[PDB]
């Protein structure tokens, strides 16, 4: 029960859909065709619902996370590009956007944490997590900290924890496992003792959220912090000099930080399946098209070569990016419920007290390949 004749797109209200309905009108005009840019209440639990019926929007826009599971129920099309247009991307994008050896969407926005500071308190920041320890213990001397950022989800921990070769689920041919899981190998042990010992020696607080951090931040008390993109304009607005750059290195290796795509997914009951595909492909994946939504509401950093070396000229955004170059991309099967859940928890009860790292370690492993 889909249109047929137009284009109805679901994307959230925080971003955006004024640009989005911009390019749309440039499509209007180039082909007649009408596009509707709607943002439904809690829209990642409707399409679900609406689509299983056959109904809903043409095109989704989303985290690639609930794709899998979007997939595993047929919701979505098998999109087609070509050699030539593939080669438009990132290599590593379209692994996001992957299912049973399918494509399934297409990468519009990359995303992934950073490490950010006050310039006036460390005018260069640190090349490792190494050095952190030392660099708290000369700024407390003056009434102030080094760093300060979310403790409380898996998100903000998973950086240090996974740097020496720890991760979710085994992947090489195309085919996830979830049977082998490695939160409780060497590498994933020595990350998290590393972050525990941080706390435990008075460098950092088990209790701070996201909404201390940021406050602490904000008034200029703490030297750096760990965010994303969507928290920068509270921090343009409170008249603090920051910077944000690629994050420490571990035991010699780089922080691997989980990777976030925004993509677009055709619905498998959409009569609109070429239209669709000449809008994504031709209208909003293109210099103009992308810029036009970041005027709007800023998108971050992106997936198409072209204008992300454009966009790349804010090292804020130049550092995201080769965040995400050197993280995990996010797994895109429901069973990463169990990992977040497990994870949560054990980071939780390892910086408590509660529990060693070792323990803690094997609770959750144990937990997630159940
Ligand atoms: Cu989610």
């Amino acid at each position: 029960k889909i249109e047929e004749g137009k284009l109805v797109i679901w994307i959230n209200g925080d971003k955006g859909y004024n640009g989005l309905a911009e390019v749309g009108k440039k499509f209007e005009k180039d082909t007649g065709i009408k596009v509707t840019v709607e943002h439904p209440d809690k829209l990642e639990e409707k399409f679900p619902q609406v689509a299983a019926t056959g109904d809903g929007p043409d095109i989704i826009f989303w985290h690639h996370d609930h794709f899998g599971g979007y997939a595993q129920s047929g919701l979505l099309a098998e999109i087609t590009p070509d050699k030539a247009f593939q080669d438009k991307l990132y290599p590593f994008t379209w692994d996001a956007v992957r299912y049973n050896g399918k494509l399934i969407a297409y990468p519009i926005a990359v995303m992934a944490l950073s490490l950010i500071y006050n310039k006036d308190l460390l005018p260069n920041p640190p090349k490792t997590w190494e050095e952190i320890p030392a660099l708290d213990k000369e700024l407390k001397a003056k009434g102030k900290s080094a760093l300060m950022f979310n403790l409380q989800e898996p998100e903000f921990t998973w950086p240090l924890i996974a740097a020496d070769g720890g991760y979710a689920f085994k992947y090489e041919n195309g085919k996830y496992d979830i049977k082998d899981v490695g939160v409780d190998n060497a590498g994933a042990k020595a990350g998290l003792t590393f972050l525990v010992d941080l706390i435990k020696n008075k460098h950092m607080n088990a209790d701070t959220d996201y909404s201390i951090a940021e406050a602490a931040f904000n008034k200029g008390e703490t030297a750096m912090t760990i965010n994303g993109p969507w928290a920068w304009s509270n921090i343009d607005t409170s008249k603090v000099n920051y910077g944000v750059t690629v994050l420490p290195t571990f035991k010699g290796q780089p922080s691997k930080p989980f990777v976030g795509v925004l993509s677009a997914g055709i619905n498998a009951a959409s009569p609109n399946k070429e239209l669709a595909k000449e809008f994504l492909e031709n209208y909003l994946l293109t210099d103009e098209g992308l810029e036009a939504v970041n005027k709007d509401k800023p998108l971050g950093a992106v997936a198409l070569k072209s204008y992300e070396e454009e966009l790349a000229k804010d090292p804020r955004i130049a550092a995201t990016m080769e965040n995400a170059q050197k993280g995990e991309i996010m797994p895109n099967i429901p069973q990463m419920s169990a990992f977040e859940y497990a994870v949560r928890t054990a980071v939780i009860n390892a910086a408590s007290g509660r529990q060693t790292v070792d323990e803690a370690l094997k609770d959750a492993q144990t937990r997630i390949t159940k």
